[PDB]
Order: C-alpha cells, then structure tokens, then sequence
C-alpha cells in the first residue's frame, strides 16, 4: 500500500529547453 | 492500492521551450 | 485501483514556446 | 478502475506560443 | 471504466498565439 | 465505458491569436 | 459508449483574432 | 453510440475578429 | 447513431467582425 | 442517422460587422 | 514622431466569426 | 505627432458573421 | 495632433451578417 | 524616430473565430 | 533610430480561435 | 542604429488557439 | 550597428495553444 | 558590428502549448 | 566582427510545452 | 507499507536542457 | 574574427517541457 | 515499515544537460 | 581566427525537461 | 524499522551533464 | 589558428532533466 | 532499528559528468 | 595549428540529470 | 602541429548525474 | 541500535566523471 | 608532431555521478 | 550500541574519475 | 614523432563517483 | 560501547581514479 | 620514435571514487 | 569501552588509483 | 626505437578510491 | 631496440586506495 | 579502557596504486 | 636486443594502499 500523499512529477519551479545568451 | 492524492504531471511553475537573450 | 483525486496534466502556471528578448 | 475526479489537460494558467520583447 | 468527472481539454485560463511587445 | 460528465474542449477563459502592444 | 453530457467545443468565454493596442 | 446531449460548437460568450484600441 | 439533442453552430452570445475604439 | 433536434446555424444573440466607437 | 505611412487595423483579407461545415 | 496617412479600421476585404455550408 | 488623412471605419469591401449555402 | 513604413496590425490573410467540421 | 521597413503584427497567413473536427 | 529590414511579429504561417479532434 | 536583414519573431510554420486528440 | 543575415527567433517548424492524447 | 550568417534561435523542428499520453 | 509523505520527482528548483553563453 | 557560418541555438530536432506517460 | 517523511528524487537545486561557455 | 564552420549549440536530437512513466 | 526522516536522492546543489569551456 | 570544422556543443542524441519510472 | 535522521544520497554540492577545458 | 576535424563537446549518446526508479 | 582527427570530449555513451534505485 | 545522526552518502563537495584539460 | 588519430576524452561507456541502491 | 554521530561515507572534498592533462 | 594511433583518455568501461548500497 | 564521535569513511581531501599527464 | 599503437590511459574496466556498503 | 574521538578511515590527503606520466 | 604494441596505463580491471564495509 | 610486445603499466586486476572493514 | 584520542587509519599524506614514469 | 615478450609492470593481482580491520 503506497499511497502518494502530495504531488508526483509536478513542476513547481522552472524548466528551460534551450537557453542562448550572447552579449 | 496506489491512490494519488494530489496532482500528477501538473505545471504549477514555468516551462520555456527556447530562450534567446541578446543585449 | 488508482483513483486520481486531483488534476492530471493541467497547467496551473505558465508555458512559453519560444521567448526572444533583445534590448 | 481509474476514475478521474478533477480536470485532465485543462489550462488554468497561461500558454504563449511565441513571445518577442524588444525595448 | 474511466469515467471523466470534470472538464477535459477546457481552457479556463488564457491562450496567446504570438505576443509582441516593443516599447 | 468513458462517459464524459462535463465539457470537452470548451473555452471558459480567453484565446488571442496575435497580440501587439507598442507604447 | 461515450455519451457526451455537456457542451463540446462551445465558447463560454472570449476569442480574439488579432489585438492591437498602441497608446 | 455517441449521443450529444447539449450544444456543439455554439458561441455562448464572445468572438472578435480584429480589435484595435489606440488612445 | 449520433442524434444531436440541442443546437449546433448557433450564436447565443456575440460576434464582432472588426472593433475600433479610439478615445 | 443524425437527426438534428433543435436549431442549426441560427443567431439567437447578436452579430456586428464593423464597430467604431470614438469619444 | 511616429508617423504611420500606410493602413492600421485594416482588413485586406477575410474575417469569419463562426464557420460550420457538415457534409 | 502621429499623423495617420492612410485608412484606419477600414474593411477593404470581407467580413462574415456566421457561415453555414452543408452539402 | 492626430489628423486622420483618409477614411476611418469605412467599408470599401463587403460585410455579410449570416451566410447559409446548402446544395 | 520610429516611422512605420508599411501596415501595422492589418489582416492580409484570414481570421476564423470558431471552426466546426463534422462529416 | 529604428525605422520599421515592412509590416509589423500583420497576419499574412491564418488564425483560428477554436477548431473542432469530429468524424 | 537597428533598422528592421523585413517583417517583425508577422504571421506568415498558421496559429490555432485550441484544437480538438475526436474520431 | 546591428541591422536585422530578414524577419524577427515571425511565424512561418505553425503554433497550437492546446491540442486534444482522443480516438 | 554584428549584422544578422537571416531570421532571428522565427518559427519555421511547430510549437504546441499542451498536448493530450488518450486512446 | 561576428557576422551571423544563418538563423539564430529559430525553431526548424518542434517544441512541446506539456505532453500527456494515457492509453 | 511505504507511504510517501511529500513530493516524489517534483522540480522545485530549475532544469535546463542546453545552455550556451558566448560573450 | 569569429564569423559563425551556420545556425546558432536553432532547434532542428525536438524539445519537450514535461512528458507524462501512464498506461 | 519504511515511511518516507520528506521528498524523494526532488530537484531543489539545479540541473543542466549540456553547458557551453566560450568567450 | 576561430571561424566556426557548422552549427554551435543546435539541437539536432531531443531534449526533455521532466519525464514521468508509471505503468 | 528504517524510517527516513529527511530527503533521499534529492538534488539541493547542482548537476551538469557535460561542461565545455574554451577561451 | 583553430578552425572548428564540424559542430560544437550540438545535441545529436538525447538529454533528459529528471526521469522518474515507478511500476 | 536504524532510523536515518538526515539526508541519504542527497547532492548538496556539485556533480559534473564530463568536463573539457581547452584554452 | 590545432585544427579540430570533427565535433567537440557534442552529445551523440545520452545525458540524464537525475534518475529515480522504484518498483 | 597537433591536428585532432576525430571527436574531442564527445559523449557517445551515457552520462547520469544521480541514480536512485530502491525496490 | 545504530541510529545515524547526520548524512550518509551525501555529496557536500564535488564529483567529476572525466576531466580533460589541454592548453 | 603528435597527430591524434582517434578520439580524445570521449565517453564511449558510462559515467554515473552518485549511485544509491537500497533494497 | 554504535551510534554514528557525524557523517558516514560523505564527500566533503573532491572525486575525479579520470583526469587527462596534456600541454 | 609520437603519433597516437587509437584513443587517449577515453572511457570505454564505467566510472562511478560515489556508490552507496545498504540492504 | 564504541560510539563514533566524528566522520567515518568521509573524503575531506581528494580521490583520483586514473591520472594521465603527458607533456 | 615511440609510436603508440593502441590506447593510452583508457578505462576499459571500472573506476569507483568511494564505495560504502553497510548491511 | 573504546570510544573513537576523531575520524576513522577518512581521507584528509590524496588517493590516486593509477598515475602515468610520460614526457 | 621503442614502439609500444599494446595498451599503456589502461585500466582493464578495477580501481576503487575508498572502500568502507561495516556490517 | 626494446619493442614492448604486450601491455605496460596496465591494471588487469584490482587497486584499492583505502579499505576499512569494521564488523 | 583504550580510548583513541586522535585519528585511526586516516590518510593525511598520499596513496598511489600504480605509478608509471617513462621519459 | 632486449625484446620484452609479455607484460611489464602490470597488476594482474591486487594492490591495497591502507587496510584497517577492527572487529
């Protein structure tokens, strides 16, 4: 019996695929 | 018996595909 | 028996496809 | 028996396709 | 038996195709 | 047996195709 | 047997094609 | 057997083609 | 057998082609 | 057998072609 | 000095409010 | 000084409120 | 000083309220 | 000095509010 | 000096608000 | 001196707000 | 001197806000 | 001197906000 | 002297924000 | 009996796929 | 002299933000 | 009895796939 | 003299932010 | 009885897959 | 003279941020 | 009875897969 | 003279940030 | 003269940041 | 009775898989 | 003259940062 | 009774798998 | 003349930073 | 009674697997 | 003339930084 | 009663597995 | 003339930095 | 003429830096 | 009563498994 | 002429730096 109590696989922060930052 | 209690795979934060930031 | 209780795959935050931010 | 209780794949937040923000 | 109880694929928030914001 | 109980693919929020906001 | 109970593809909110807002 | 019970593709809200709002 | 029960493609709300609102 | 029960393509609300509202 | 030279917010193409196309 | 030179909010194309095309 | 030079909100094309085209 | 040379926010293509296409 | 030479925020293609395509 | 030569924020392709495709 | 030669932030392909595809 | 020769931040492919594909 | 010859930050492939695929 | 009390596999921080930072 | 000859930061493949695949 | 009290496999910090930093 | 001949920081394969695969 | 009190396998710091730093 | 002949920092394979695979 | 009091297998520092640093 | 002939820092295989695999 | 003939610092295999495998 | 008081197997420092440093 | 003929510093096998395997 | 008071098997310093340093 | 014929500093096997295996 | 007071098996210094240093 | 014929400093076996195995 | 007061089996210095130093 | 025929300084077996095995 | 025929300085067995084995 | 006051079996200096130093 | 036929300085057995075995 493995009752999950809170979220599973949720994104509460940030995800970026591809970041490009020239100056 | 694996009752999920809260969200699964929800986005509560942020997702970006492709970020480009020249100055 | 895997009754989902709350949302699954919902977007409660933000999604951006492609962000471009020159100055 | 996998009765979904709340929304699935709903957008409760925001989706943007392509964001462009020069100054 | 996978009875959906609430909405599926509904937009309760916002969708934008293409956002452009010069100043 | 997958009886949908509420709306499917309804827009209860907002959709914009193309937003342009100069100042 | 997939009896739809409520609306499908209805617009209960707002749709805009192209929004332009200079000041 | 997919008996639609309520409206399909009805507009109960608002549709705008092209909105222009200078000040 | 897909008997439509209520309206299909009816406008119960509002449609605008082109809105222009200077001040 | 797709017997339509109520109206199809009827306007029960409002349609405007082109709205112009200066002040 | 932001002199607009050509049209602003003109429709040179097509706008449809609600399109329904059964066969 | 924002002198508009040509038309603003003119319809040079086509606007349709509600199109229904069974065959 | 925002002198409009040409037409504003004129219809030079076509407007249709409700188009129905069975065959 | 940001003189716009051609159109801004013009529709040279197509806009549809809500498209429904059963067969 | 940021003279825009061609169109800004014009729709030369297509925009759809909400597409529904059962068969 | 950042003279834009061609279009900025134009849609030459396609934008869809919400696509629903049951069979 | 950063003269942009071609398009910036144009959509030459496709954007979808929310895609739902049951069978 | 950083003259951009071709497109910057253009979408020549595809962007999807939220994809849901039950069977 | 860092002349960019081809595209920068263009999407020639595919971007998905959030993919959900139950069976 | 292995009841999970808090989140499992949630992102509370940051994820980047591919970071590129020339100067 | 660091002339970039081909693309920089382009997506020629695929990006996914958050993938969820129950069965 | 191995009750997990706090998070398991959560990212509270940072993850980068591939970092490239020329100067 | 460090002329880059082919792509730099391009994604020709695949990027996933967060993958969740229960069965 | 091996009750875990705090996190297990959490990332509170940093993870990099592949770091490349020419000058 | 350190002419790079092929790609630098390109992803020709796969990147995953966070993988979670219960059964 | 081997109650773990603090973290087990957590990364509070740094992990790098493959570091390459030419000059 | 240190001409690089093939790729440098490319990912032709696989990178995972954080893998969690309970059963 | 130290001409590199094949790849340098490429990942042709696999990299994992943090692996956690309870049963 | 072997109660662990602080961390076990935590990384509070640094781990590198493969370091390559030509000059 | 120290011409490298094959790969240098490539990963053709496997790298793991931190492995944790309770049962 | 062998109560461990501080860390066991923690890395507070540095670990390198394979170091290669040509000049 | 010290021509290297095969790989130098390549990982064809396995590298682990920190292995922890309680039972 | 053999209470360990400080760390056991901790790395406060440095570990290298395989060091290779040609010149 | 000291031509190396096969690999130098390659890992064809296994490297572990720090192994901890309580029971 | 053999209370250990300070570290046991800690590495405060350096460990190398295999050192190879041609010139 | 001291041609090395096979590997030099390769690890075909196993290397461990620090092994700790309580029971 | 001192041609080495097989391996030199290879590890075909095992190396341990520091072994600690309490019971 | 054999209370150990300082470290036991600690490495405060250096350990090398296998050293190979051709010239 | 002192042709070495088999291995020189290879470890086919075992090497331990520092062994500590209390009970």
């Amino acid at each position: 019996l493995v009752f999950f109590a809170e979220d599973v696989g949720s994104n509460k922060g940030a995800i970026i695929g591809l970041m490009v930052g020239g100056v």
